């Protein structure tokens, strides 16, 4: 199913991006603001992997990289990450929906 | 409160512009791409009110035009009007977020 | 400190908005009724400004807009403005403490 | 005639001081009360402009300041600006009477 | 009561000012001179104070100083301060009526 | 003695000029602003008369000419014509104290 | 320059205000007692001009209005007419020295 | 009609921008030297407005906006505001021509 | 001069930004869509500068911050940078005239 | 071709709507402001056809009527009917791609 | 250090006046021109403050005004405002010395 | 003989208080503020004397104490110090006029 929930957001630590392998998302925290990105490449489809090290996601199929908020800047990569819906459900839980394409500056806030 | 429902996405005719004076909101549907947009003029704060036959958003108080998407190019209006976030729930009904401003270009897939 | 001296009642005009960017906090006085309002935007945690030409409170990092209560109207802000414990002290000072959050609508009287 | 039309209440601001020049009168709205101060100076019968940077009445004949209720501080005024009758219409449109002269603490709630 | 006695001539030293801060005025006798100045600040209505040793008049509020004629030199203050009929009664108490504001240069000899 | 009373402000014409011989002193009704000038001529002392025509005081003495605030600007006048404090009385009269010189710009407002 | 002679005391009429346009200054004589007021509005510097007949001075840009001493009362003019530097010199010939500004209760018999 | 005067050169201050709305025309005077700007926004029509906080001049119709010389830099007006012919009558008078468009850089001194 | 070349579409990167300082217009490509926007900060008109890494354009005069689609959402620019019309040309080379502004939506896709 | 030329913007009176049956393209002049409108209908693609006596846009097919500046109000018609791409080109002819979709509000000033 | 840097001229919009507070000048910018002004008052010393509205600068001490250029007009100010040495680095950026003051008609051009 | 100098501003140090019992005069600088004020003791006229250290005046005589400025707050004098006239003469020396007597108020600045 495209929509899932993730946690809550206590579980994910300030600064922080965590990745869900099987749900084929980052969930990156900054201060109180939430983002999910896929962790799909856009070149071909590998999946990306961020380095706290580096801070930044790294394909390792053909070293496409992409900055923290999902922007492409080097490799064959032709656009950014896609942004991926992400709500805060009535129960304190936050729910992802692969299926609903965001614009890449949305931002949910807690 | 700012989350509630808003009706299921067939309430809501194709390429038409719906107010809702309660809740505050503009609930626009183009093809099948749905956003939530607050009838609070960016500028002091008054209800705009949308012409079908003119496509535009206008303030009664200074003269404050949007247009469909909601940015601003009239009067004394510093920002374009606030987007919101709208999810599909599971029981078919669309749900909107006043409490959680969205960018400008998102829009909601049916 | 979270509490500190601000003055005198007298030191304060009638129907004024007072900004004190060190302590963070606005003193807004209605006829003789005092209020404390924190500086902090509800959005992403910046001070906001006081514009006693539109007699809203502005924050410039992303177009929040409140009215003067502190209630927000446009923007990204969620919720409205923190009131802070405003009390009238035994050597005729105010005193507020931000640690303290009040009531929307609370205010002091002398 | 003394008494005309001032338009409906959704066309004035919230905290907003409205000058009808044409019609002598200010309507000043506070929340969701509505009040009607004449234009008319109780010196020597200037027209008192108000400024939104300092929130007072000022006229520019002899130098009077009045604060935003209508009341004088400052120059050779000796009584307070005139507040009119203001009545909501069935019609949803305001009313005022200039010819009746109300109490300082006249406000009318929407 | 704008209207009130203020005391006999013999109750007010030469070369001195007294502050009536009930009363909301200044009392300046120059050898047998007398003149009543308000203590309302032109600017916001602030109460301002005198000070023997530096011969002004200071506001607490924004920093307006006025000379002992009562003549805005500093701050944003644009008139002067109000001058006020002051007049030796019958019984030999002088009066003073702060609804009758004054030129600048009236003085009450005795 | 050179006190005294000369009427209720209801028995003066708007823009009347009202000669009261016996107390050397006119009463100059503008608008609802009332002036005392005294009839002594400031050349050699004789007592000056007013033209409702030409609209100016003429010393039939030397000749003389004041303007209707008394500004002398024709003969031998080396001065404007006194000023008198005036005042009105808790029993609703104008009362006029001829020993007491006022500003040329004082005015009374009833 | 700012130093320049102006006249004789005799020179100037008893109870006049003389105008000197091209040192930018009034002159102005009240029985034995002279004083030196410029011409310079205090507001954006246009060139005032006496009335005799209103005994007042006049700006022609934004109608503010000074009394003949200079303290101004209509218009958004926030302080008084500048008084200037007047002495008499040894040779009988009055000086005026521009650029030393003097107290507005300044004055100089002859 | 397209020739009329708008004054003297002592009625404008210098480094001044004078709004004539009747008369659809800006008097803009830096030092001596003089300049007629059109209101007409060079868009489609509308009726600009000078702030004189920003220094710049705004169109509220679609917002357009131009330094204080007249030239465009914002918003879809495609050519700078229209400058006109303003001449020096030999009786002291100025007069513009509103149908006559002359270069930005064209300046009447005086 | 407002009409000029730019170049062919394959001289831009896909999903770049590229800034042309000379013709102060930014050329964006999103995929096959092209999109030209000025470089003028709609406040005050200094050249904004776009940070690949942070997908936003900052203005260095007074901090005002423009989403990539050029919408204004930080500082005291009131309305989005202006886009531009662009045209591909027969000999397959793009041509902007930056005196036509276009809707912000618009986009050219090749 | 779709890329083809449409006659210089004198060809076309002020206020009319042009239809080129030919060309398959509506041309409007609403002063100098010009827009290219395709002649699809949105529902089926029929040709609509404009009245000049109601101002509106209607196709025979089904009913569907839109508005002067293509919305559609009435039939099956679920979205406005398409704007054009049309420039003026150095030879002062209007050149219009029906391959390239603009935005309703797209204009053309000259 | 007198002699310091104060930015690129990238970052001084075009007919603007600048306040480094801290730095206690201003930074003038017309067209491509550049000049940099001392605050200190040329009375008694205190800073000046620029003001927008009014064009002027405003000393708060004793009310002295200033054109734009610096030139004083109103107040106890004997002489106008300090221009001071400004130089651009051969790295592009803009420097002041404060401790090197230049005349008025002194200009940095880029 | 009244009318003599007292030398160049060299002579006098900052914040010095400097007798001249011959010519019966203080001599005040504050920074480079001037003041002339006589030392005949207003109460029976006995020459006062400075104290430096304790910054006052005083009259041996009667016990009659003033502030540094000449204001009296002990003993039975009853009004101010008399200032007197002092003029800077083109050769650099201070000239004191003991028989033109000045505002309080009054100061020399070079
Ligand atoms: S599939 Fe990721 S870089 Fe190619
Ligand atoms: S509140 Fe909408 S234009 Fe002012
Ligand atoms: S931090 Fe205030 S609007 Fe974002
Ligand atoms: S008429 Fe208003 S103050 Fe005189
Ligand atoms: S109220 Fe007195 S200076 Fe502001
Ligand atoms: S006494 Fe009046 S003119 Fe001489
Ligand atoms: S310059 Fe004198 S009132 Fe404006
Ligand atoms: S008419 Fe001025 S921008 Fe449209
Ligand atoms: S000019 Fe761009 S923010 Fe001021
Ligand atoms: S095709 Fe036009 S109404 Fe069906
Ligand atoms: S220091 Fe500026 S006017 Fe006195
Ligand atoms: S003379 Fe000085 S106290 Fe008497």
């Amino acid at each position: 199913s495209p929509r899932f929930f993730v946690g809550e957001p206590k579980q994910f630590p300030v600064g922080s991006v965590t990745t869900l392998k099987s749900r084929k998302i980052f969930v990156v925290r900054d201060a109180d603001s939430f983002k999910a990105i896929s962790v799909v490449c856009t070149h071909l489809g590998c999946a990306v992997e961020f380095s706290k090290e580096k801070n930044i996601f790294e394909c390792p199929c053909h070293g496409s990289k992409y900055y923290r908020n999902g922007v492409n800047f080097a490799g064959p990569a032709p656009r950014p990450l896609d942004h991926l819906q992400m709500i805060l459900d009535n129960n304190g839980k936050l729910a992802v929906d692969t299926s609903v394409k965001v614009p890449l500056e949305t931002e949910l806030i807690v």
